[PDB]
């Protein structure tokens, strides 16, 4: 297994969702970037693994489920089997990760990407070792009911730049947003 990464889009008030939806109107290019970043494998014949909670899986339209070209794993404690369309179910982040390290997916997975929700982000962010946070900062306030945890700048450094990530302000539906990359190693 390669790289452990987190990807999230957050509003200025740190909101990541509302009533199981996105707090903002859909942003086609922000989704394009989420798709490209998670699907792309930096090693041939390998696939990226996408880890998400139960609410995140149920938040993507059915037609877009499962995310194509990636291994989808749902993190749940109540589910007995993966939702329909899903490929793996783990009870925890640590179990999801051990599965990687099985001859099963062993030879199969390149990078591991955590795509939501808060509880999932909150624990990855505390998982020790190397980690990168891919943050899309949606530059306005939006009514939200679920937030991204606080980024500890004493541990995560904002990268001045990063290969294949635009550095300037983006704008869609007259909504301004920018791409950020933070790295930790502890
Ligand atoms: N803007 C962005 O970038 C993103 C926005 N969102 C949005 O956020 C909301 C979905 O969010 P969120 O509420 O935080 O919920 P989750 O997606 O993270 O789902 C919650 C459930 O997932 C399982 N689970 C979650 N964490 C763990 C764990 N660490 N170990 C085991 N099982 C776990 C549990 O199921 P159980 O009860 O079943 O055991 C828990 O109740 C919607 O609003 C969604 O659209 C989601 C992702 C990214
Ligand atoms: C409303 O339509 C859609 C909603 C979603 N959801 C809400 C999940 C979603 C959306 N954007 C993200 N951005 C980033 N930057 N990181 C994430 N983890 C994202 C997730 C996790 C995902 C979609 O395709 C993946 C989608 O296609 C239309």
């Amino acid at each position: 297994v390669g790289s452990l990464n987190c990807i999230v889009a957050v509003s200025q008030n740190m909101g990541i969702g509302k009533n199981g939806d996105l707090p903002w109107p859909p942003l086609r290019n922000e989704f394009r970037y989420f798709q490209r970043m998670t699907t792309t494998s930096s090693v041939e014949g390998k696939q990226n693994l996408v880890i998400m909670g139960k609410k995140t899986w149920f938040s993507i339209p059915e037609k877009n489920r499962p995310l194509k070209g990636r291994i989808n794993l749902v993190l749940s404690r109540e589910l007995k089997e993966p939702p329909q369309g899903a490929h793996f179910l783990s009870r925890s982040l640590d179990d999801a990760l051990k599965l990687t390290e099985q001859p099963e997916l062993a030879n199969k997975v390149d990078m591991v990407w955590i795509v939501g929700g808060s509880s999932v982000y909150k624990e990855a962010m505390n998982h020790p070792g190397h980690l990168k946070l891919f943050v899309t900062r949606i530059m306005q306030d939006f009514e939200s009911d679920t937030f991204f945890p606080e980024i500890d700048l004493e541990k995560y450094k904002l990268l001045p730049e990063y290969p294949g990530v635009l550095s300037d302000v983006q704008e869609e539906k007259g909504i301004k947003y920018k791409f950020e990359v933070y790295e930790k190693n502890d």
